[PDB]
């Protein structure tokens, strides 16, 4: 069958955690890039120095979106690992200044229990704004927004969170 997970953080990939948030309409919180038009994605982070995923995610979320009214409804039993192209990799190495093939992250489903006013793409006054906009999309739509190298990594999250969406 499908093979796009990881029951353990492999080598080359840096610690990371994803936060899959959904709306009362059963949509998935998708945010557009602040540098790439039409580039949508979900809030994620490379975990904190010696931080547990579930925490880094719940934390990272309030850092990337600042969403305070959100609770976990699901958690992918495995880790999601992806890779970047020779332009992104080669670019990150200089822009980000890191030498990694990708990032293994354990996506966690979060049910929004607040108001659209809580959604702050900037962050909780910690990190700098990464997204410029956001919208609600179905697990199939968000999949259409995601990129080829991030399709499975996402579909996995949704797939695992299907019963919740
Ligand atoms: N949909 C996309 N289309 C084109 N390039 C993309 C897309 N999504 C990501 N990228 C490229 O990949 C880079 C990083 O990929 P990704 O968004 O998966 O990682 P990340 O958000 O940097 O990870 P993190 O912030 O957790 O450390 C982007 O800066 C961009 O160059």
């Amino acid at each position: 069958g499908p093979l796009g997970s990881m029951d353990s953080p492999p080598e080359g990939y840096r610690r990371n955690v994803g936060i899959c948030l959904m709306n009362n309409d059963k949509k998935i919180f998708a945010a557009s890039r602040l540098d790439i038009p039409d580039a949508w994605q979900m809030p994620q982070g490379g975990i904190d120095e010696g931080e547990d995923p579930r925490n880094a995610a719940i934390r990272e979320l309030r850092e990337e979106t600042g969403v305070t009214s959100a609770e976990v409804i699901a958690e992918v039993p495995y880790w999601l690992t992806y890779d970047f192209p020779p332009k992104v990799r080669e670019k990150l190495n200089i822009q980000w200044g890191s030498d990694w093939k990708g990032q293994a992250q354990k996506w966690f489903l979060f049910k929004f229990t607040g108001q659209d006013q809580e959604i702050n793409l900037l962050g909780d006054g910690s990190e700098k704004p990464e997204f410029g906009e956001w919208s609600w999309v179905t697990p199939e739509q968000l999949i259409d927004l995601t990129v080829e190298f991030k399709k499975p990594v996402y579909k996995e999250v949704l797939s695992v969170f299907a019963p919740h969406l």
